This record gives structure tokens, sequence and C-alpha cells, in this order.
């Protein structure tokens, strides 16, 4: 796992939980270039997540991008993700694949992302964590990790984590309640080895939902429909996955992975009574129970016959079935009236891929993967009422998805490489629901986008860190977009080109007394080649979501036995919110202090610590609803909030 095959960042756990309410990403991996992260404060929707301008135009979901937690898929077959399952006080890593690379993880992967949960070892430790910030928020929870041998036959392994998080909300109708269980257990078969992997969300918030340019101008707090309709979610979800590896040959292992889960949601929209009159409409009421599961074969060989070739290959099934319903507001009233929708929709994944490593030369290696991407959906319509006719159907997708990178070692502390591959984006089931022209059945018309992405980078290992350097772009094409919409039904279109250049470059430094740096910038000048809107010339336009220009810089100082400290700084360019480029969220920096003592005398282990967050106070909006239905884009954030927290550990 080194910052040397392609554009690839990885980010340690420890320091992604040093002095933070380690509630949200986005508080710990803000600062990786390529990455737009962004918290919307809303635990009834998702993290505003992007690599590259991949899936920034998501306006509820994440989109366009592989999420994986413990090996456990968090975005579906048709593409669409998720994030709450996260539970950032038991994780190990986070690592992320930007780049061509990214294609040889699923149908969707314009950048895989993969977070690993802590393995556990000597010994036996419990941990009591806690946190209070303001806005009435605060988390607490209980970790407990071990093992009982070395890290050897009968030697097993223990971390489970338990989190509790409840908040009042900054602005009006936002206050969620979140649960976390996490547990991942491991046996030593023999010198094999197998892993069991344990996750449980369980969330009950409060969508405050979006605010319009003149209503966030007005009042920044403001949410008038979040109380008129009762906004809100209610998410609960349990994974469990099994892992099996072993090493066959002396120069050839191989693994197996596989998993079960089921999410179950509920959305009260804030749905007007009007549009629902139609009996067409959907409702204002989504539910969705879902069952997801798969399995993953890996068979890596150290083999080399030709030169110095590492190869793996390797087959991959995803399955997930949802009964999705809807519901009126009527009794607009809080709960829901009369069944308006109802539906299994399955999607399954199914596809061969591999990858292989030449050192054709010495300081100088080839990486060259493929994988053929097959994706079916099939939609079993249960609502056939005077109006609404049978919307049954069923479609699917076949592409080969290659890419290929170049490394060339101008010394062992610096390697270069350059990479290209193609890319792919089947449209969502949703997407396909619906045909402008009237008749029952699917929109078999409707194909996906096609990718053509170009990057090189320069990696340098400098004093005890690292400098990189990454430049990159991407040539989209048949753009899915919408292009009817009337009586609660959307009909989408494919429709125009896209280009996206851009640049990511970071350092990191560490000296002696553990005094840390880190910076990173990233540029991305996305704009579309092609009209994609049905009333204007959308051509020359900006990307929604992306910033053309942000950055990233801090400063620590982390003695391991005393106080300890630490300052961060976070520049957001400007970004669009339509794709007219009609609406503009402002180019905002944030700072954000802290400090700390580290009092660790023999077992136990007292870790205290202060946060101030927008320390200048400085008003801004943080997150869009790109391309929201009505204009109300703005998702406004608080000024100068704090936090404090207090962990304790006690060695056994
Ligand atoms: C290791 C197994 C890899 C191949 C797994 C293929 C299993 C997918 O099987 C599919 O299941 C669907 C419902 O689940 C059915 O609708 C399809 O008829 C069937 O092809
Ligand atoms: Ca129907």
């Amino acid at each position: 796992e080194l910052d040397t095959p392609a554009a690839v960042s990885v980010v340690d756990g420890e320091e992604m939980r040093l002095a933070t309410p380690r509630i949200n990403l986005s508080e710990s991996l803000t600062g990786v270039p390529g990455l737009q992260v962004q918290n919307r404060q809303n635990y009834a929707q998702d993290l505003q997540l992007s690599i590259r301008g991949f899936g920034s135009r998501s306006t509820y979901g994440i989109r366009g991008i592989r999420l994986y937690v413990d090996g456990i898929p968090a975005t579906m077959p048709d593409g669409q993700g998720q994030t709450s399952n996260i539970d950032l006080s038991s994780v190990q890593n986070v690592e992320v694949l930007r780049g061509p690379f990214s294609a040889l993880y699923g149908n969707a992967s314009g950048g895989v992302m993969n977070v690993t949960t802590q393995t556990g070892q000597q010994p036996p430790t419990i941990e009591a964590s806690s946190y209070y910030g303001s806005f009435g928020s605060w988390r607490y929870g209980l970790k407990a990790t071990g093992a009982t041998g070395d890290g050897q036959p009968g030697d097993v392994d223990y971390t489970v984590s338990t989190t509790r998080f409840t908040t009042h909300g900054y602005r009006d109708h936002s206050g969620a309640q979140k649960n976390l269980a996490n547990a991942k257990l491991g046996v030593r078969i023999d010198e094999s080895k197998l892993s069991l992997i344990f996750n449980s969300v369980d969330i009950k918030a409060d969508d405050p939902g979006g605010l319009t340019k003149a209503e966030w101008k007005a009042n920044p707090q403001q949410a008038p429909r979040a109380e008129q309709y009762d906004t809100r979610k209610t998410i609960k979800q349990t994974q469990a996955g099994l892992r099996y590896e072993r090493s066959l040959s002396s120069r050839d292992d191989m693994s197996v992975m596989m998993y079960a889960g089921e999410r179950e949601t509920t959305q009260y929209q804030s749905i007007p009574m009007a549009p629902q009159l139609n009996p067409s409409h959907a409702g204002g009421v989504i539910t969705l129970q879902r069952h997801y599961q798969g399995i993953d074969s890996r068979w890596t060989h150290r083999g080399e016959l030709g030169v110095p070739v590492t190869f793996t290959t390797g087959l991959n099934y995803e399955n997930m079935s949802e009964n999705r319903k809807g519901y009126n507001n009527f009794r607009e009233y809080g709960q829901k009236g009369e069944l308006r929708r109802d539906e299994r929709n399955l999607m399954w994944n199914i596809d061969p891929y591999l990858q292989t490593q030449w050192q054709l030369s010495e300081k100088l290696s080839l990486d060259a993967g493929v994988r053929y991407s097959s994706v079916w959906f099939d939609s079993n319509d249960h609502y056939v009422t005077p109006g609404n006719g049978d919307d049954s159907g069923d479609a699917s997708y076949h592409k080969w998805l290659p890419a290929g990178s170049l490394k060339y070692a101008m010394t062992d502390a610096w390697n270069i490489y350059l990479a290209a591959g193609r890319g792919f984006e089947t449209p969502t089931i949703n997407e396909l629901s619906y045909r402008a022209d009237g008749q029952s059945g699917m929109n078999l018309g409707l194909k996906p986008s096609t990718n053509d992405t170009i990057e090189i980078g320069s990696k340098t290992r400098i004093g005890d860190g690292l400098l990189s350097l990454a430049l990159f772009q991407t040539d989209t094409d048949d753009e899915i977009v919408v292009d009817s919409s009337s009586g609660g039904r959307t009909t989408y279109k494919n429709a125009g080109k896209t280009r996206r250049q851009g640049a990511e470059l970071a350092w990191d430094q560490r000296f002696a007394g553990d005094f840390r740096v880190n910076a990173s910038w990233t540029w991305l000048d996305a704009t579309y080649r092609s009209n994609v809107c049905n009333e204007q010339d959308c051509n020359g336009n900006r990307m929604p979501g992306i910033a053309r220009n942000m950055g990233f810089a801090s400063i620590g100082y982390v003695p391991e036995d005393g106080w300890y400290a630490g300052t961060e700084a976070r520049y957001m360019g400007d970004i669009m919110a339509d794709d007219e480029n009609t609406a503009k969220a402002p180019s905002y920096t944030l700072v954000g202090l802290f400090t700390g003592y580290k009092y660790n005398y023999h077992n136990l282990t007292v870790d205290l610590f202060g946060r101030v967050d927008n320390l200048f106070d400085k008003e801004y909006v943080g997150s869009v609803i790109v391309n929201e239905s009505n204009g109300r884009y703005y998702e406004p954030s608080p000024g100068r909030n704090y936090g404090v927290g207090m962990n304790i550990a006690w060695r056994f």
C-alpha cells in the first residue's frame, strides 16, 4: 500500500480521528487532492462526494463512483451510493484510487474509495470516546479491541465498536439521531485466514431541505417547508460480510469475499398536494426495502513468464433487489395516505477482470488491466390504476473497460507515471423508469455514458514526507440528461459531450519532535461541449458542483506525551448549482484550530481536546443541491462553532 503505482492517496485512521467529532468523513479526509467532499450537516442525506468531477451532478445520493466499507459495496450495481455506514471511531485507513485504474472497480467507477476497519492486536484494550459540539451535538462510543495471540493457527483477533450520536441541528428542523455498531473478527485457520464483518446503522433524522437564493440571503437557518411537510428520513441497515484468504503457492495467492445486507428507508418529501392529484404521480413519501448480496474472487499469481510479471484476475457478482413503494402526504399532512406506487426492482452485476504488473526493465514497469462490465435491470411493477399503466420493463448493458499505466522510476524516491482508460456510466433504474413517449414500459432507447481519461503523475519522497503531482483530462460522451418532465414522471435522454481538465498537487512532511505539515491544491475546469438543455444552449457552461479551485493546508505539533495542537485551512472555489449556470455558490475560505493533552501514564491513556471550527466566523454555504427541481439549491453552514472531546483507553 505505497504511493507509487498511480494516483492513489491513503489517509490514516488515528490521524483522521485526532481531535475530531468522529462523525463525518468530511472532517477527516477533506484534503485529499481531486476528492471533493462536503458535509451537508443533513443526516437525511449523504455527503457531497465526488472525484475529479465524477458524481458532482448528483442531487440526493452519491453517484458515478465506487465506495467499499470493509470490502462491502456501498454503491449499488446501478451506480447509486450512500455514506451513512462509516463508523469513524473504528477505522484503520481510507484509500482513494482516482484516475483510469478506478475503472477496474465496477460499472460507474470514475474513482474508487475503499474504507477498511481496524484489525485489533495485543493487548486487549477498551476505549470510551466522547465528543460534544455546539448546536446540541454530542456523540459517545465504546470500542473493545484485542487478540488471542501473536501476529499462527488458532490466533484470533477482535474489534467491536458502538457509537451513539444526537444533534439538535444548527438550522430549524435538522435534529438527527444516529447509532452505529461495527464489529470485525478474525481467526487464523492455518498458515489460510478468515474474517467476519458486522455493520449496523440506525438514523432518524429531520431533513431541513434547501433554500432559494432569496430565502438564504433573507435568513440562513430558515426551513419553511420542513415543518410544513415534516421533511424527514429514517434509515436502518445491517451488513454481514465474510472473507477468506489462503497462500496456495510460494508465489501465488488467492482470496474470496462475500457479503449479505439489507437496507430499509423512508423519505417524507415536501411535495405539494396539487401535483399528486394526477393519477400518474408517485406521491410524496418514498419507501425502499432492498436486499443486496455479492461475491468477489481474486487470484494473484506472482509467477513471472515473459518478464517479472505479477497479475491478478477474478470475478465479481453484485445483486440488489428492492421493493419500492410510494404514498401520499394527504390525510400536506405529515403522515402518508393512499398507496401510489409499488414495484420490485432487481439489479445485478456480473463481470470478469484482471490486472498485470510487468517489470519489463529495471526502473520501468507496465501495469495494465481490463474488465467486462455486464449489468442487468428488471422492474416488476405492481401498480396499474386507471391512468398509471404497467411500467414493468427490463434492460441490460455491456462494456469493455480498459486501463493502463507506464511507471518509470527516476530513482527509488521518485517515480513518474502516465495512465489512460475508458469509463462507463449505466443509467440508473430510476432513469429508465419512464418515457416521454407516453407508452407503458421502460425507456429502452437510453444508452450509457462513455468516458475517455488521460493522466500523468510524479510521486517523490522528499525528507520524511512525499510530494505528489497529477494532471488529468476526461472526455465524457452520451451524457445522460433530462428530456421531458411532467406529471411527476421524469424522462431522460442522451445528448452531448463534455470535457473536464484539472490538476492535483499534494505535499506531506514530518520532522523530529513530530512537527507535521500538509498541503494540497486542486484545479478543475469541467465544461460542456454540447447543448444539454431543451430550451437553452448550455454548451459552454460549467459543470455544477465542481470547484474551479480548491485547496487545503494544515500544520500540527504532535508530541506523544503532552500538550499537542494543530490548525487547518480549507479553500473552496465558487461552484455552480445549475447546468444552465443560473446560480453560484460563493468561493469561501475556512479556518480551524485545536489543542489538547494526551496523558498516558502506564495502562491508562486519557486524551482531551478542544476545537474551534470556522475561527473567523465567515458566513457561507458549504453544500448545494445540484439541479434542484425548483431552484432551492443553497444549504447554509454555521459560523464559528466549537467542540470538545475526551477519550479513555485502558490496555489489558
Ligand atoms: C459465484 C456466482 C456467480 C454467478 C452468479 C449468477 C447469479 C445471478 O442469477 C440471476 O439471479 C437473478 C435474481 O437474483 C435472476 O433474476 C436471474 O434469472 C439469474 O440469472
Ligand atoms: Ca405503474
